[PDB]
């Protein structure tokens, strides 16, 4: 039976379709949504989940959590250096990645990539499944945000490999959310506005739903604005409060800045119904307590320029899909973020009032879109009508002399697709061509994401400009591009080289048999 698992930055969640409905299911402890966490204890035991989050206070430097707002990053990006600040466990770089060093008991040191905690999380959720259903699962649709890039996507798919699932399709979340709103909806076309914001990431979708027809327009994101950066603001908004008050920079003491992280997840869900909220810390650092009021305005007054930097993306997707705010029939609003009232506010004002969809629970309805497409991607019959038409988030191009962007495939282009173009050489019997592709939509290639560097070799020797390469860039369906290449001269195998350090099948086996030791 395949399952749909919603791997999320904070929480994850894993569904079935099954006898006609979808099955949220709840994990050993009885909760629909798992903490996306894995520890390693001093005695040497691997936790996962509720229990592995509920030491994070005492066994601060070996807690691990956030992996999704590393996987698929590069060491020097800036989203990874800004959230190392708020992580007690050591990443470091390898490969051009940052790995994640912990303690595993008798002083033993060992290194992961975010891939392997991420395939450990997603372990835990199978392992939720397989024991509500009684047998093993193999099978999974797993969820990645809409503005994740080709690396992040492959990423999440090779978390999904290593622990032990065929991952049948990637899923992006505004659309699995848009599935759960508009399966079995039978009212001719209507323009749907996903709005998600969830612990790590923000995703805008405009679709048409049309009688079990999905198709998205236009989408628009920020893969490092979530609820994790409302919790560093207040983080780091009282770490130099204690340090202007009293002198002492506790930002090395891990124990203390986790703490705090604690006390500010519990006030921020307080603030959601409540108006004040109380900050306490009984041995916060070097034997001293810590005692604030945290207020509704304060909290929305050190967070309001991201906030309002939410509605940039939403006039984005107005602009591509050519609609104006009267046009959109439904707002609907996932991931655990939109309960901010702020955010509600926010949303509301920009739609001229307009109340969002009744009847979706913003932390289960992705989960409960992928659990569909699982089944229907399976061939079951009992399932609603699905045709799915998803798109590509970010526009590819070439680099070309200037340092000059030139486009390719454009964003918001239904995948999957392909484009190709002939390559020649510059100088005689050159046997190797580079071509370096990026991801998005400024003029220059310095302004936008290197997705890779791909090398035409094993070309024959002969004069300058004679041979006649065709090179076909593809998208598949779960959005991750493959570059291919053919002889067309008038007489050579081709094979492309690439600087992406993908995980090789046997990376991925070492990383399986490295699990199996907990």
């Amino acid at each position: 039976t395949v399952v749909g698992i919603d791997l999320g930055t904070t929480y994850s969640c894993v569904g079935v379709f099954k006898n006609g409905r979808v099955e949220i299911i709840a994990n050993d402890q009885g909760n629909r949504i798992t903490p996306s966490y894995v520890a390693f204890t001093p005695e040497g035991e691997r936790l996962i989940g509720d229990a592995a989050k509920n030491q994070l206070t005492s066994n601060p430097e070996n807690t691990v959590f956030d992996a999704k707002r590393l996987i698929g990053r590069t060491w020097n990006d800036p989203s990874v250096q800004q959230d190392i600040k708020f992580l007690p466990f050591k990443v470091v770089e390898k490969k051009t990645k940052p790995y994640i060093q912990v303690d595993i008991g008798g002083g033993q040191t060992k290194t992961f990539a975010p891939e392997e905690i991420s395939a450990m999380v997603l372990t835990k959720m199978k392992e939720t499944a397989e024991a509500y259903l009684g047998k093993k699962v193999t099978h999974a649709v797993v969820t990645v945000p809409a503005y994740f890039n080709d690396a992040q996507r492959q990423a999440t798919k090779d978390a999904g490999t290593i622990a032990g699932l065929n991952v049948m399709r990637i899923i992006n979340e505004p659309t699995a959310a848009a599935i759960a709103y508009g399966l079995d909806k039978r009212e001719g076309e209507k323009n749907i506005l996903v709005f998600d914001l969830g612990g790590g990431a923000f995703d805008v979708s405009l679709l048409t739903i049309d009688n079990g027809v999905f198709e998205v327009v236009a989408t628009n994101g920020d893969t490092h604005l979530g609820g994790e950066d409302f919790d560093q603001r207040v983080m780091e908004h009282f770490i130099k409060l204690y340090k202007k008050k009293t002198g002492k920079d506790v930002r090395k003491d891990n124990r203390a800045v986790q703490k705090l992280r604690r006390e500010v997840e519990k006030a921020k869900r307080a603030l959601s119904s409540q108006h004040q909220a109380r900050i306490e810390i009984e041995s916060f650092f070097e034997g001293e307590d810590f005692s604030e009021t945290l207020t509704r305005a304060k909290f929305e007054e050190l967070n309001m320029d991201l906030f309002r930097s939410t509605m940039k993306p939403v006039q984005k997707v107005l602009e591509d899909s050519d609609l104006k705010k009267s046009d959109i029939d439904e707002i609907v609003l996932v991931g655990g973020s939109t309960r901010i009232p702020k955010i509600q506010q926010l949303v509301k004002e920009f739609f001229n009032g307009k109340e969002p969809s009744r009847g979706i629970n913003p932390d289960e309805a992705v989960a409960y879109g992928a659990a569909v497409q699982a089944g229907v991607l399976s061939g079951d019959q009992d399932t609603g009508d699905l045709v799915l038409l998803d798109v590509c988030p970010l526009t590819l191009g070439i680099e070309t002399v200037g340092g000059v962007m030139t486009k390719l495939i454009p964003r918001n282009t239904v995948v999957p697709t392909k484009k190709s173009q002939i390559f020649s050489t510059a100088s005689d019997n050159q046997p190797t061509v580079t071509i370096k592709v990026y991801e998005g939509e400024r003029p220059l290639t310095k302004d936008n994401h290197l997705l890779g560097t791909f090398d035409l070799t094993g070309i024959p020797p002969a004069p300058r400009g004679v041979p006649q390469i065709e090179v076909t860039f593809e998208i598949d369906v779960n959005g991750i591009l493959r570059v291919t290449a053919e002889d067309k001269g008038t007489g050579n195998k081709i094979t492309i080289t690439n600087d992406q350090n993908r995980l090789t099948p046997e990376e991925i086996e070492r990383m399986v048999n490295d699990a199996e030791k907990f």
